[PDB]
């Protein structure tokens, strides 16, 4: 004797519940939406079940305390790359370019430093990738070599090894050497170019028909999409590097090429890395596909960043940023206390890989835009005259972003530790200051059942700006991590109470 | 085919839910604890509904501007004595005596003031009483006078009309009037005894045997329950005076009588005012059963409050107050901005409907404490070296309760108002204050769900002390009163996005 029974909501309007006896069942299909939580069915073998949870994204679990050198925060887990608000990843940059606030696109720092953290965490956590080597036998030929064309091993004296001088004219097939990897698809391989020319790849893929190609060419064009063929400017070439490519990435970013801020989503997915294909003059070596390439993401991200810091120290955002209703926009040219802390937190890695020096200038440089307010081409504001805060968004009037306060302190502190006690002291000064007014700030971002973005409602006068479930995960994760470095009991509880919001906890009421 | 399903709640626990098709349904009794709201099978004819509630408790309808002669906000809904805190209404004093943080029983003008203003309140939205007069024909009687008693009218040269004589020894069975009342329970009578005795009222009720009996007598005994004997002192009595007492509250107060600082509930009613009795010596004219008597309980609060104020203006809380951890307790004789606030607005009521200047006195002393520090027999704090606050509890360190605050707001308008601009200038300079204060630390008790009670989490650095839903509807009601007599934004905003959290509306996320 299930019955229906009508469920009236908050004497609004009436649902269509169930009921046994004294017990009244509710649809989901109403409850996801009203108390917006989240429901699965799932198979198992011969039943279902259905499984409930309050919240989406989970959070870190750390494995040891905090240090410069090992994996940043969580990112061991994150995918920089694969988001929509990455254009293509640039063929002469070799780092991510952004179109979240201008479909024009342009290089973000956070972005290009977060490439840089999740490829170096993933590095340290990861299987190794499988490495297969191509054109590495006695002489001579695994290349086909068209009429016209030539392929021939020569001796660089400023090489150990033989390298494959090329030549093939632009409107000839090509000089071409078969791969056939159908597992991994991380392309590399050493260049040198003598003329105009381009690397083509030949890539099946999940999408029936034609292969797709994927041209590195000697322009400084970013990113072209015609039929099957897509074109990624490298820039001349014309002194030996090592090219590293992401054939998933640089194929699907092709796919959903767009004249949007987003790019669009395709289910397509490569099978096998048919051939390589040579166009020009030069010369190439060492051509290898592996599962992942880390650490050339890592450098690339790492020498992007020194090489566009600024005078002042740090690196400008050159687009107009409008925070929302209540806030002035930001006029291009403004800095990011979550863009500078990133950047130390890479180049930190970087010179302690390297000891090369020119990584730690840089993040010691970084430190420039801490020390000014945000009206003055700084990042620093202050909470009710008393509290310093490293701006997200140096906005007018001040915004007070959570998540990025905490990632400019973890850069500071990733700064100051390395730096040692007579360079570092300027970061390890501002560490402490902000980490003080991070301890005595931190309840105005709980409301009791989840976090708040940024202090909007109290600086506005308006409503709050609640932070997504993935926004709370991060900044438990930010929490926890601190807890590792600094032992006041504020981190370790307040982590607890937050973490219990995860599963529909609740401060107590009165 | 409604089949049984199994439901995962985070990866935790399994409760049993339905299945139909594509639509997954779940169980109320684990709904109500889990998001905590609120259900009710409701009868109709022939069917029954699910009512479903997001939370509890209404926002109250104002139908006019608020000003300081008309209904206190929202106090004509609500009833002061019927609560378990108040032990029972002083035969003494006319008004309720608290046992909330001690059983020891004791005089808290926060109690006695709201029973006035509620009283008030419900003298101006109510019905007039029915009233019933006794004892009021031709010579000579109504009255039973055993062996040796007597009642006899006579004339009292002070006085108008006739009164009646009594004189009956504690030992006999008095001389009693009958009065028959069974719809009517608030008994009056003007008295004066020449000796101890008592008025005895017998009272049938629903508790099936003998009647029960509420004696009034002549001493300073508080409340005594012996059987179905319920006695209260009343004092001397000496000179005339109208003694006013509710009889269903008289009752249960000492029905539920117990030594703990919460009186016991009963079910218990009043069914008929049998008669009244009378022994001793002394006169007796006026005898009346009302179905109300407010301005009466509004007069004895009012009057309560002139008497008790202290030289510095205020009316100490002679009970230590531990407000929780984190907070020092407050030994006795604590002021509170509540208190403070809630005593003008009676005053001011009495004032206007009396012009005896001993109201208005006594409110425009009552700003003393406003004008300390928390830690100076005052209730000023201060927000962050900024924002000057009126505590409800004065604490160490401060406390920040945003109720208290805001009644304390309408007391100091309800006098700067009515003292004009020459008197009430230190109140209405306080107020402007106050209110500036207010505007600005709103944003920090919204949740973006509900609302916060005080400040502790900043404080103390812990856990949101979240309201529970009638004070978020309390907090409501406060501001659009507030809506009312100042036009900023804010009050009009906060109320329309307050409200919404009543039936599950949220803050956006991002």
């Amino acid at each position: 004797r299930y019955e229906e029974i009508d469920c009236l909501i908050n004497d609004d309007a009436t649902i269509k519940g169930r009921r046994e006896g004294s017990e009244v069942y509710m649809p989901f299909s109403w409850m996801e939406k009203y108390f917006e939580v989240y429901g699965k069915v799932v198979q198992y073998d011969g039943y279902d079940r259905f499984e409930f949870s309050h919240s989406y994204s989970k959070v870190y679990a750390q494995r040891e305390q905090y240090h410069p050198n090992g994996v940043f925060m969580s990112f061991e887990g994150y995918n920089v790359e694969v988001r929509d608000r990455v254009k293509c990843i640039s063929g002469v940059e070799g780092v991510p370019l952004s179109t979240q606030w201008g479909p024009q696109g342009y290089f973000y720092a956070i972005q290009i430093a977060q490439y840089g953290l999740s490829h170096y965490s993933k590095n340290l956590t990861e299987r190794p990738p499988h490495v297969e080597v191509y054109d590495t036998a006695e002489e001579r030929s695994a290349w086909t070599v068209p009429k016209g064309c030539s392929l021939t091993r020569v001796y660089d004296k400023t090489r150990a090894t033989s390298v494959r001088e090329f030549s093939a004219p632009e409107n000839s097939e090509g000089v071409s050497l078969p791969l056939g990897n159908t597992k991994d698809f991380i392309i590399s391989f050493d260049l040198k170019f003598t003329s105009n020319g381009s690397v083509s790849v030949i890539l099946e893929t999940t999408e029936k028909g034609p292969p797709f190609v994927i041209h590195y060419v000697t322009t400084t064009q970013l990113i072209l999409l015609k039929d099957r063929d897509i074109t990624y400017g490298i820039g001349p070439r014309t002194t030996w590097t090592t090219v590293t490519r992401d054939l998933l990435t640089d194929l699907r970013k092709g796919i959903g090429l767009s004249n949007t801020k987003a790019v669009k989503a395709t289910k397509t997915m490569p099978r096998r890395v048919v051939k390589l294909v040579v166009h020009g003059t030069g010369t190439i070596d060492n051509i290898t596909i592996s599962t992942t390439s880390h650490m050339a993401a890592f450098y690339a991200a790492s020498d992007w960043l020194v090489r566009n810091q600024d005078e002042r120290g740090g690196w400008p955002i050159m687009v107009t940023r409008k925070l929302g209703e209540g806030f002035r926009a930001l006029e291009p040219g403004w800095y990011s206390a979550m863009a500078q802390g990133q950047a130390m937190s890479t180049l930190v890695r970087a010179y302690l890989m390297t000891k090369d020096d020119r990584y730690l200038k840089a993040a010691l440089r970084a430190t420039g835009p801490f020390k000014l307010p945000s009206e003055q081409h700084g990042v620093k504001a202050v909470f009710m005259n008393k509290y310093d805060w490293y701006e997200e968004y140096p906005t007018i009037p001040s915004s007070f972003v959570l998540n990025g306060f905490i990632y400019s302190l973890i850069g500071l502190f990733d700064l100051a530790q390395t730096a040692g006690e007579k360079l570092g002291r300027d970061a390890g000064q501002l560490y402490s200051k902000g980490m003080e007014s991070l301890k005595v700030m931190l309840p105005l971002y709980d409301t009791g059942s989840g976090t708040i973005y940024d202090l909007r409602h109290f600086i506005l006068g308006t409503a709050p700006n609640l932070a997504r479930w993935d926004y709370h995960t991060t900044h438990i994760n930010q929490l926890q991590l601190l807890g590792t470095i600094d032992n006041s009991p504020i981190f370790r509880d307040s982590v607890k109470r937050w973490k219990s919001y995860l599963k529909g906890g609740r401060a107590k009421h009165n």
